[PDB]
């Protein structure tokens, strides 16, 4: 089996997508966040504390003839930002674009934190890391495409992300339309629970590329580009007025600059990522000075290749028994 689905930015800056799934019987579509860097399946519900719901669409099990309460199982998690959510657990048929899991894991909210309320655009999360970063106790939960995986025609998921447009996901096949050149393929470590890889490099505008290696994770779910301060330092230097501000939470540019490109290394090949897709506009309405998309990760404690990244090529998460991940440029 396959499936494809549409994925669409929740807003004029790309700071997440959003991808229609559909639960339960009659089918409940919610739009959920596809997050390979967590690997929870949770929406907002009819159990969310009602306080904290502004606008999401709710999955309602009791409306469901394939819902079952998993007895006794409780989740809770948060995410990298501080956010956080947690409630109990259903199983239920859950579709993504015509590819059907029957007993999945739908993880209920009753409760969830401020910045979930206030993005009425995102009814929750689809993880895709690994399994074993599920939070269902006492009981750990499979993600859809663990579920799904021994059905696929083959057992992979790519991620075509768009630039301020939308998107596709799909499920168990490589479409070849989709990207030019070739897909170069690199080794993934599983021991962390995430699509761990390591870059060969990168380079600032036209500069020379720096061979150095950065492991980091592919994460969808992650709006930004994440890497050591070294290198971060040595794009931003590139831009007149650029500067990193405490008070807003990272580097910042003048909002009149035209930034550099910046390409990162996998293996032998090279991902370049248009400097336009480096501007989050203006830290707030009206203002000239601008957010940027590359940001050091020090005290995260580790390297993120978010949609940044992950937008300016076709993707394959090669979930096979010994996982690698693909880029191509597109
Ligand atoms: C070993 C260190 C790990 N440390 C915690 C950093 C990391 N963090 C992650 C994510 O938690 C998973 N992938 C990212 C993600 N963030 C979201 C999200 C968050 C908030 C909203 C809200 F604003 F609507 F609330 C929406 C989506 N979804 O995914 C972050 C992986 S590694």
């Amino acid at each position: 089996s396959t499936g494809s689905a549409t994925t669409t930015p929740i807003d004029s800056l790309d700071d997440a997508y959003i991808t229609p799934v559909q639960i339960g019987t009659p089918a409940q579509t919610l739009n959920l966040d596809f997050d390979t860097g967590s690997s929870d399946l949770w929406v907002f519900s009819s159990e969310t504390t009602a306080s904290e719901v502004d606008g999401q669409t709710i999955y309602t099990p009791s409306k469901s003839t394939t819902a079952k309460l998993l007895s006794g199982a409780t989740w809770s998690i948060s995410y990298g930002d501080g956010s956080s959510s947690s409630g109990d657990v259903y199983t239920d048929t859950v579709s993504v674009g015509g590819l059907t899991v029957t007993g999945q894991a739908v993880e209920s909210a009753k409760k969830v934190s401020s910045s979930f309320t206030e993005d009425s655009t995102i009814d929750g999360l689809l993880g895709l890391a690994f399994s074993t970063l599920n939070t269902v106790s006492p009981t750990q939960q499979k993600t859809f495409f663990d579920n799904a995986k021994a059905s696929l025609d083959s057992p992979v998921f790519t991620a075509d992300l768009g630039y301020h447009a939308p998107g596709t996901y799909n499920f168990g096949f490589i479409d070849t339309t989709a990207y030019t050149g070739s897909i170069t393929y690199t080794a993934v470590s599983t021991k962390q629970g995430f699509w761990e890889w390591t870059s060969t490099g990168y380079a600032v505008g036209s500069g020379t590329f720096k061979s150095t290696s950065i492991d980091g994770i592919a994460d969808t779910g992650t709006t930004l580009l994440y890497l050591p301060a070294t290198v971060v330092s040595a794009y931003w230097a590139q831009v007149s007025g650029a500067k990193s501000s405490s008070s807003v939470g990272g580097y910042v540019f003048p909002c009149s600059a035209t930034l550099p490109s910046f390409t990162f290394g996998v293996g032998s090949a090279r991902i370049v990522i248009p400097g336009d897709y480096i501007d989050f506009g203006p830290i707030s309405t009206g203002s000239s000075s601008c957010f940027g998309g590359i940001q050091s990760s020090a005290g995260i404690g580790i390297n993120i290749f978010g949609d940044v990244a992950l937008k300016a090529a076709f993707v394959v998460f090669n979930g096979a028994t010994t996982p690698t991940l693909g880029f191509a440029s597109k």
